[PDB]
């Protein structure tokens, strides 16, 4: 990755908060966003630090740029892509019932195909949910189709804690609770965020847990055979990107 110095960068307003971080609009001398990382362990700067490699090494049309990193003090900055219209799940939400089927499909295809593209380079992302789908095109005028990017994961999923990997249910695959194959499921629990207009099935963290441990699936959405194919606890059982991208 790029080394960014400080006074490359200007901090502007808050937008969120992800795991361990928290996520500004930014100025980067281009408009940007800045992922803050807390204070943290250097297992936890290190995981961040693969994230920023990771993504620095690839390249593709639905998946966000990243810029560089950046070390403030005791503060790890990721730069990272301003992606015009913020994250799906929030959008979803605020368009809830007015949201057609044709549009959920474009964005499942696009989703696939980021996904495909980090398969075929044997690369796991470890965090597929409608939070880190950020939606560069809305495609709400007609003649018009939405266009995401598939976000940086953020901190790798193997330096989380277990409370962290439980908040992390249902998108996280159930052999990660105690691959690329990880992703086959996010990307199916993100289908189902979609199809439910950003309200994702599960609750409290021992409810979460619990689903899980007693080996319970998902609803199906209201895409049926593929998030019952992407949905099982087998990780070897889910289907490839390419299988998936021919389905859909
Ligand atoms: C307008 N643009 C953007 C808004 C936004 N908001 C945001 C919204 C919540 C609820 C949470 C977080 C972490 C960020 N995030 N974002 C990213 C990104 N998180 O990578 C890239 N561009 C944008």
């Amino acid at each position: 990755f790029h080394r960014v110095d400080q006074k490359e960068i200007t901090q502007l307003s808050h937008l969120g908060q992800g795991t361990r971080t928290n996520v500004y609009e930014g100025r980067l001398r281009l408009r940007v966003v800045l992922k803050v990382l807390d204070p943290s362990h250097h297992d936890i700067a290190l995981a961040f630090y693969e994230t920023a490699s990771l993504m620095s090494q690839v390249s593709h049309t639905h998946l966000a740029f990243v810029h560089g990193v950046c070390v403030r003090g005791p503060e790890n900055i990721m730069v990272t892509e301003y992606v015009e219209h913020g994250p799906l799940d929030v959008w979803l939400r605020r368009e809830r019932g007015h949201v057609p089927m044709a549009w959920k499909m474009v964005v499942a295809q696009q989703l696939a195909s980021a996904l495909s593209y980090l398969e075929n380079k044997n690369l796991v992302h470890g965090n597929v949910c409608g939070r880190n789908i950020l939606l560069a095109r809305l495609g709400l005028a007609e003649g018009t189709s939405p266009f995401i990017k598939l976000s940086d994961p953020g901190v790798g999923l193997g330096a989380l804690s277990r409370e962290e990997r439980v908040e992390r249910i249902p998108w996280l695959a159930p052999e990660c609770l105690p691959s690329t194959a990880m992703d086959k499921w996010g990307f199916g629990a993100t289908l189902l965020e979609i199809c439910f207009d950003g309200e994702a099935p599960l609750r409290s963290p021992s409810e979460k847990e619990h689903f899980y441990q007693r080996q319970h699936r998902l609803p199906e959405p209201s895409l049926a055979t593929l998030t019952s194919q992407c949905l099982t606890y087998e990780p070897t059982q889910r289907p490839s990107f390419r299988t998936i991208l021919r389905d859909l």
